[PDB]
């Protein structure tokens, strides 16, 4: 998160760090399932919960295992890749304990407001140019844009599952690490980032983030088939 403060503690408790050879967050949206973004993908994961610093002993820190990733079936991995259906669920090997740092959050009911207020959440790069881990979940408050804004969403029919947000001044970004966290307008979980890399926070270059609302139908199924 580039241009953001730090979260508050434990305020973002369905957040959740998806480790591997990459940082991602995740999010909890079942004591045994993770959304986050199919870039995270690889053999293995760590997955950490309910906390705040990354790199400290905290109380309500969990960690789980997978036992299953399932990324979209039309996401086309890094045929040329695009950043369009990047969305992946994770089942834990046992569930997270809701405790008072860990909980879930719900999938939206309805579509997005272009311009409601967004708020991101990650550990990944608060440098636009370089990439620095950052110790504290970082927070940034950001924009739902018009996908007219993002050059990105023109592709095909990309623009359907496709949200665009940031600022268009620049300097409020999800920037690398932050693949597979948050988008939250007023209140709801709309959107999960998709990949940053470096350069971030360009002035008029908001960033895509996958428009879950489009997604929940086959994510429901995916929890359905895997009890
Ligand atoms: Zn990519």
């Amino acid at each position: 998160i580039v241009g953001g403060y730090k979260c508050e503690k434990n305020s973002q408790p369905w957040q959740v760090a998806v480790i591997n050879e990459y940082l991602c967050g995740g999010v909890l949206i079942d004591p045994s399932w993770v959304i986050t973004a199919a870039h995270c993908y690889s053999n293995n994961y760590q997955v950490l919960l309910g906390r705040n610093n990354l790199f400290k002993d905290e109380p309500f820190a969990q960690r789980r295992l997978v036992r299953q990733s399932f990324r979209h079936p039309d996401y086309i991995p890094l045929p040329v890749h695009d950043h369009s259906n990047d969305l992946m669920l994770l089942h834990l090997s046992e569930p997270a304990d809701i405790t008072g740092g860990v909980k879930v959050i719900d999938l939206p009911t309805k579509e997005p407001k272009v311009g409601s207020t967004c708020l991101a959440s990650g550990w990944g790069s608060t440098n636009p140019s370089e990439m620095v881990v950052s110790h504290d979940l970082q927070c940034v408050n950001i924009h739902l844009l018009s996908n007219e804004k993002c050059i990105e969403t023109y592709k095909d029919n990309v623009t359907d599952v496709m949200l665009c947000a940031g600022e268009m001044e620049g300097g409020k970004d999800t920037c690398a690490g932050d693949s597979g966290g948050p988008l939250i307008c007023d209140g709801v979980l709309q959107g999960i980032t998709s990949g940053g890399a470096t350069p971030c926070a360009k002035p008029k270059t908001p960033a895509i983030y996958a428009k879950l609302i489009k997604f929940t139908s086959w994510i429901k199924k995916v929890m359905k088939e895997n009890p």
